[PDB]
């Protein structure tokens, strides 16, 4: 309303502005995970591979023993070990009513469209950074923990940084074990870590002694040389788990026998117009070695 | 904490392409053949001509 001033004629009552139709929204939450695994088609409820082990060990002659008999290694048949895939399903749900848009400032469908798709984008990355196994994905955190994949101690939360340079060769040499090295991988770091690894000091440090012309513009990081990927999907502030890194390879392979599906429901549902939502995948990798995840540990 | 700790300057120039070992000039061929850390060896150098 309008009140003051009121000098000396009627200034209406209220509602005497202009409407601003246009949308506008802040950086929010990116997706950066999923959207570089590879892609495996199936028909079937489950698919079933077959992955045989090394060989072996074959013990030397007593340099006498010339037949009968020549007293060499038995090797046992290695077993050809099955891996099983298994692809869990989510779905969503929407609706209006045909009689609560008409009456105002027509901007609604592609808006709530593109909401629950941003909002299916975000729990998918969500599931694939954590996991429990109640009918969603073993996440990477939840994934790089049962295999023992852990370092102690990288720095000390909240008070007295000093996670440099160093840290990432002391995640590498566990890394390993028997041929996680070479190129072929990616680090990917919490929002909060990216910046205190940052105070360093070593290797890609504040001088130009340390590094060339290489920052350009805001030292954006490349620690051995190696990419770098942000994510607030980690929870900092604690003894958790927030750097990891993984090898891309054979493995880190994606199962699905559908993608996205959009479906529409009206008839006969009493003056409802409903869109459904489904999607069908999970995230899983052959053997369970080769990854890391810190931890990152202190008290 | 040696060759390209703080200063790049303590090496050729690599940095690039992609951290491999060129000790005096010799690239290192790692072999995962060696027993775990005791009184064995880690570290073994070969010269052959003939």
């Amino acid at each position: 309303a309008v009140n003051q001033s009121s000098s000396v004629e009627v200034s209406s009552e209220s509602y005497e502005t202009i409407f601003s139709q246009r949308i506008i929204r802040d950086l929010q939450k990116e997706l950066v995970v999923g959207a570089l695994f590879e892609e495996l088609p199936m028909s079937s409820k489950i698919l079933t591979m077959l992955v045989e082990p090394d060989a072996g060990k074959a013990t030397w002659v007593a340099a006498s023993t010339y037949g009968t008999d020549t007293t060499t290694g038995e090797e046992v048949k290695g077993a050809l070990k099955e891996i099983h895939f298994s692809t869990y399903k989510l779905a969503a749900k929407s609706f209006i009513t045909d009689e609560t848009e008409e009456d105002a400032i027509f901007s609604l469908l592609p808006l709530l469209r593109k909401r629950l798709i941003e909002a299916h984008a975000v729990s998918i990355e969500e599931a694939f950074m954590t996991g429990d196994g109640s009918g969603k994905p073993k996440g990477l955190l939840t994934l790089a923990s049962e295999d023992s994949a852990k370092v102690v101690t990288e720095a000390k939360a909240d008070g007295s940084v000093l996670v440099t340079a160093k840290t990432i060769s002391k995640l590498r040499r566990k890394l390993g074990r028997h041929g996680l090295k070479l190129s072929k991988l990616v680090l990917i770091v919490s929002m909060d870590a990216y910046y205190d690894l940052l105070e360093d000091e070593e290797w890609q440090d504040v001088a130009q002694v340390g590094n060339d012309s290489v920052k350009l513009q805001g030292q954006v990081g490349r620690i051995y040389g190696l990419p770098v990927v942000v994510s607030e999907y980690f929870p900092a502030k604690a003894n958790s788990a927030e750097f990891a890194v993984i090898v891309y390879k054979d493995n880190f392979v994606m199962p699905r026998q559908r993608a996205v599906t959009v479906e529409r429901e009206r008839q006969a549902g009493k003056q409802r117009d409903a869109y459904y939502v489904t999607q069908r995948v999970n995230l899983q990798r052959y053997f369970a070695n080769g990854v890391v995840s810190g931890t990152y540990a202190a008290s």
